[PDB]
């Protein structure tokens, strides 16, 4: 028909993606990050438009496409002929093993088809894809289960209320590196293969447009060097991100309790308490206590930025009282704590990271967007700098 016009007058690339699939699309706060984001901003750059990205799920992917909520989808999505029914696909873009991830010590049980197709096999996948599909038809004998949260499904595996899922070797990859008790088996070495593309509308001519791009992509080693910088990249920062971004909106509770009591914004003696305090719950897990003052001077600048900030509005307004005002010593002051107490264990486990110089783009990327930071460009920005600059993008 006629997309690419559509696209032009609209202004816009319409990009459906859900986000839950590392490497490929991700969610780290306000942003979806990952391979298959990139992807679709050159896309937009080459169409000569901006790109906006819009939330789907993988049960309602097809349905929203069908709904026209969006040009084209991505984020791993692979070639099935049921996708294939509704709209075109570009090219592919990466041809991957299907093949397990288990606990390390199960290994050696895994190996085979043959050792996971029965009975007393705890497989566990994704609802409605390639994965879905290949457990059924090639391990009918094993104990299948269904979990809608791609984003936690190797929790149960983890944990053993599941022995192993088959999945696309490049989540193995991945998974194995994120949670050091799984295992990627034989990944090089796969059972079968599958095709990730993007999901395109019926319309030859666009979809000509769209191969040309992506086959210069792929020719000129782009999307491997791609593909190889996600893999490397620190997924694991999104609970510090969360935690950092939890405390600091937890500062416009902070300021409405202040404002009915009259009580000063800065009060450098109970600061010092905390950052004391923080620093002491650190050291028993092994973090510097200058690296430690460091974070907690900035959460606290940047809480008492949100609280004067919106001072400054109820002042010029006037505003009174307040009937939502949690009590600060019973109720905000312990959310605080339990807070500081995520975001140092977060720092811990992120201790690698966030000590190369060489990293920040990455962790900036992994950090920026803070829900918070439509509050309070500027306290956003403080709580961050230990972490990354802006220059640091």
């Amino acid at each position: 028909d006629h997309r690419l016009d559509d696209i032009t007058a609209r202004g816009v690339l319409r990009v459906g993606t859900t986000g839950d699939y590392k490497p490929f699309s991700s969610r780290a706060g306000n942003d979806f990050v990952g391979l298959d984001i990139e992807l679709a901003a050159d896309l937009a750059r080459t169409l000569g438009v901006p790109v906006q990205i819009v939330p789907t799920s993988w049960p309602t992917l097809m349905k929203d496409f069908g709904d026209g909520k969006f040009d084209i989808a991505l984020g791993g999505v692979s070639i099935t002929p049921e996708r294939q029914k509704q709209g075109l696909f570009s090219v592919s873009y990466l041809r991957d093993g299907k093949t397990p991830i288990t606990r390390c010590e199960n290994s050696a049980r895994f190996q085979t088809l043959a050792q996971i197709d029965q009975p007393g096999v705890r497989l566990v996948v994704n609802p409605g894809g390639t994965n879905e599909r290949f457990a059924r038809s090639q391990a009918p004998n094993a104990q299948l289960t269904v979990y809608p949260d791609n984003v936690t499904i190797f929790d149960q595996i983890v944990t053993g209320a599941a022995d192993l899922m088959i999945t696309d070797a490049i989540e193995t990859r991945l998974q194995q590196r994120l949670r050091p008790q799984l295992c990627a088996v034989h990944p090089d070495t796969p059972f079968d293969f599958a095709e990730k593309a993007i999901l395109l509308p019926r319309d030859v001519a666009f979809k000509a447009v769209v191969d040309k791009w992506l086959q210069q992509r792929i020719a000129s080693g782009a999307v491997q060097r791609s593909v190889d910088r996600w893999l490397d990249f620190p997924w694991g920062l999104e609970p510090l991100r969360l935690a950092i971004d939890q405390r600091l909106l937890l500062a416009q509770a902070v300021a409405r309790a202040k404002w009915n009591v009259q009580a000063p914004i800065e009060d450098l003696g109970r600061e010092a308490q905390v950052i004391q305090a923080a620093v002491k719950e650190g050291a028993a897990l092994g973090l510097p206590k200058v690296w430690i003052e460091t974070v907690f001077r900035a959460q606290i600048e940047a809480s008492k930025t949100v609280q004067r900030e919106l001072f400054a509005q109820w002042s010029a307004q006037q505003a009174g009282k307040f009937d939502d005002a949690p009590d600060l010593a019973k109720t905000i002051r312990p959310e605080l704590d339990r807070l500081t107490t995520q975001l140092l264990r977060s720092m811990a486990s992120n201790q690698t990271v966030l000590n190369d110089e060489a990293r920040k783009a990455d962790v900036a990327r992994a950090m920026r967007a803070l829900e918070a930071r439509a509050l309070s460009p500027q306290a956003a920005t403080q709580a961050l700098a230990p972490f990354f600059l802006e220059h640091h993008h």
